[PDB]
């Protein structure tokens, strides 16, 4: 839906029954720990500071309102033009370092017509370099999202540090964890999609850095709020210093979080996922170690990609050997309920299953954790009304109101007809999915996700629905051999 | 095919013959300007030495032979072998800097059973923020071309280099300059393409697993190990993932015949495949210090990663531009009167659809063309080929091949890609592209020049996989308007 107008334009309150609309991007004031200033794109005139601005660069409020950067910044000014033409994306950062009354660190990007310069503070390198190679040598996913978080941990020193990975249905989980001795063990706990919403997620994924130093600082609003040019709002929202939403602000509060950091993995235009980051005390992270931060931010949204993609392909491999050792059983023996039905075929694990129906030549047959006899009767009989020769479900229940009873041995679904119609067919059942533990919050949060996953199950992997379809091939090539 | 045993093994020659199989991974040497130590996987006893190492350590040649790198480097020893746990890949590589009798740069990376540590001469240089502008710049680039363009720009306002290229290769493992920066007054090999054989297998291969290589002197002479063969197996001791490994005596021909004093080299690899490569050249020699290869060293994954991006979101614009100009054409199809009036209409540019130079139509018996076309019997005698071909449609890069009969017609029409609208190919459309052909600015570039136009004699500008799916679907709407036909 179209969000709200911002607070200070008579906007109405961000509550959690409407904090998808919040605009999070123009919140007219920004964090404490820097300064900034807005400039005209052609002139350089300087339109908006933030009030601490005057205070912060060493001159007073009303001198630099209405001044050339040409004067401000006589050697950066030229250079800052080069780096950043007119009509260039906002994406796009100029950065250098400056000489006051201290040395500081100006990043500047452009908002079409208007620039906004961003100040604070500033001043062994193989920290990185060696954590690039160890990310590319690591074997498997996980194994790449430990090396990630260990790695941003040794250099931030942060309390927590988590990757954050989404789901399809844009559901989170902490898939890796790095924390101080004697924390909350996030690690495992998923979350729902509305705990980072829309417009959050879709400005994380074009700027793909943002942090709270302070969780209880109060904001420092610009002068004036809106842009004299358009007499609009000016997007902060690829500005570092951009004040935190305060819907958000609170969560980390609740959590005992001082400092929260996060920084975006995108892979292909998407977002993958979070290195969310979290200190228990406030703590304002340094722009040349934020750089550090940002660069592992892309290896990894390499790696990611690299470690996933060879994931997939072994794990393809394996189902691929497996249907190999069921069919090479298939063609040999006997009655298929004595050779399916086999603990050694594993017939069960070829789809990570908990329960499998089987049924041949008019019997019925099953093998582990499986519903109530007379339910599986009326189930082969609802497998019978569907229409190919392919049947899939994350909650069947859902799909099967009548099933709804039968969710917490058979939750998910996966069938295929070997022979024509359903008389003689073959389904795989999953569980109700189900996770462990270690208001506004994580703790209800995490609750409010297994509520949302209620009758649902653990999905089917596109391999393993790939293989159960050759599968239905290979094994109607061993019905001649039985009829 | 398999390659010959090394030079110092009493291996053949080198020539240009055989070149595909020179063991560039074990030349048993090392590069001048640096030194090279390999030890026991476990126990640390260092086995063979560069020769120089002694003079550039500050020891004696013998003294550290037969000694443990828990007493050479009692702060490292530990902390290295965290890093490189036993049985860990040959591309992985801990760093860290020393103290002697100078500042000292210490990489170090494991071959299995053997550890093999590189020392060169380090310091702090240049301030830091050109990387990471240079990384929001690649990002920000609107296309391919100008991703290419900031990369070697940069490159050299980093380096120095008297000329840094993009060199990109093709489907079939050819090289293509796409961008350069060089310095005023240079030879502009932009544009530039080279055959497959000047980078071969084996250097391809290992340019894929460790993606930086370079050559400090092309006129140095090489440091031998001592001894030569690794004590524990008496194996060659493999330095393919050594920086200061010694290049390829045949390539270093190649580089001082270009009047090329240091190569260095860093590659781009998307998708398990090497894409291309960052190629660096000086005039004079010069030895680029690590900490500053290390910056080149994350372009070339940033880079990886962008190339990626910025190709498929150039394929997915111009897949867009091919559907807009299909659906103009539809409109034109459905509409109006005979199609050899309406198709061959300049409007609707049916040409430039496909990139064309020619394009020949036939409808209701009748043959018709249109842009640079073969003399006409010939243009009968290639209707009369299509209607041998199964399938409704076709293609070649290079029709001489196909059609053997059609040699002749080469340089009027070297590509080929035909549809039948209706059934045969009696009412039919069919596509036209000339002879490959490319401007200009024995061993080296000039020759190579040559040689790969020789290799692309009689082919021509292949089609985009996006250009025959296109042309697929107009197979399909265009006999969608044979009933308002017939
Ligand atoms: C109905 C609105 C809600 C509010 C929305 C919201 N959330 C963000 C930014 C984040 N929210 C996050 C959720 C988590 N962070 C965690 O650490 C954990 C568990 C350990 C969860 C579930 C996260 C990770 C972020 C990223 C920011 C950061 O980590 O610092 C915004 C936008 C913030 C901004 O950029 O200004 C908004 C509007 N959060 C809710 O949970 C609901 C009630
Ligand atoms: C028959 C053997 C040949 C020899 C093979 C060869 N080449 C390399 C390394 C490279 N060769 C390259 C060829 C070019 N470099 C250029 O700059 C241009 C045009 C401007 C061409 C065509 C390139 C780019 C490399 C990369 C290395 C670098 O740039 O420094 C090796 C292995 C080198 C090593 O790592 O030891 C070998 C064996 N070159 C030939 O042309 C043929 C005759």
């Amino acid at each position: 839906l179209p969000f709200f107008p911002p607070l200070y334009l008579g906007g109405p309150e961000i509550t959690t029954e409407n904090c998808e609309r919040e605009p999070i991007h123009i919140p007219g004031s920004i964090q404490p720990h820097g300064a900034l200033l807005t400039a005209d794109g052609h002139s350089g005139e300087v339109l908006q500071m933030s009030l601490n601005a005057a205070t912060f660069l060493g001159q007073e409020p009303t001198v630099l309102r209405g001044q050339t950067l040409a004067a401000l910044l006589p050697e950066q000014w030229p250079a800052l033009q080069a780096a950043l033409p007119p009509g260039c994306p906002d994406a796009l950062q100029y950065r250098a370092t400056l000489d006051w009354a201290g040395h500081l660190s100006l990043t500047v990007h452009r908002v079409g017509e208007l620039l906004i310069l961003e100040f604070e503070p500033t001043e062994g390198p193989h920290a990185l370099r060696n954590a690039m190679f160890a990310l590319e040598s690591a074997p498997n996913l996980r194994a790449l999202a430990e090396v990630a978080t260990q790695t941003v941990r040794e250099l931030t020193g942060f309390d927590r540090v988590m990757l954050y990975k989404f789901a399809p249905d844009a559901t989170g989980e902490v898939i890796a964890e790095a924390r101080r001795e004697g924390l909350h063990a996030f690690l495992g706990h998923r979350f729902p999609a509305s705990d980072i919403p829309a417009q959050a997620r879709a400005l994380y994924t074009r700027h793909l850095l943002r942090l709270t130093a302070d969780t209880r600082a109060a904001a420092v609003p610009l002068d004036p709020v809106l842009n004299p040019q358009t007499n609009a709002p000016t997007p902060l929202g690829g500005a570092v210093l951009r004040a935190t939403s305060p819907m958000h602000m609170q969560y980390l509060r609740n959590m005992g979080v001082g400092s929260s950091l996060s920084v975006s993995v995108v892979v292909g235009g998407q977002l993958w996922g979070l290195i969310a980051c979290h200190h228990q005390t406030p703590y304002v992270l340094p722009p040349d170690l934020r750089t550090t931060l940002e660069y592992l931010g892309r290896l990894l949204s390499l790696q990611v990609q690299v470690k996933e993609a060879a994931d997939v392909a072994a794990f393809r491999q394996s189902l691929r050997e497996h249907h190999a050792r069921v069919a090479l059983a298939a063609a040999h023996s006997l009655s298929p309920h004595d050779t399916l039905s086999d603990p050694a075929l594993d017939l069960l694990g070829l789809m990570r299953a908990g329960g499998l129906i089987l049924r041949f030549e008019g019997r019925w047959q099953t093998l582990g954790e499986v519903p109530p006899a007379p339910a599986v009767d009326a189930l082969l009989a609802w497998l019978e009304t569907q229409p190919g020769a392919l049947v899939q479900t994350d909650a069947l229940g859902q799909l099967w109101p009548a099933g709804a009873d039968l969710a917490p041995s058979a939750a998910g679904l996966l069938a295929i007809s070997v022979g024509e119609g359903w008389s003689e067919c073959l389904v795989w059942l999953r569980p109700e999915l189900r996770l462990e533990v270690a208001d506004l919050g994580p703790r209800h949060s995490f609750d409010t996700y297994l509520e949302e996953k209620r009758g649902y199950a653990e999905p089917w992997h596109p391999g393993e629905i790939e293989e159960a379809q050759d599968l239905r091939d290979t094994l109607t090539g061993a019905l001649e051999h039985h009829h």
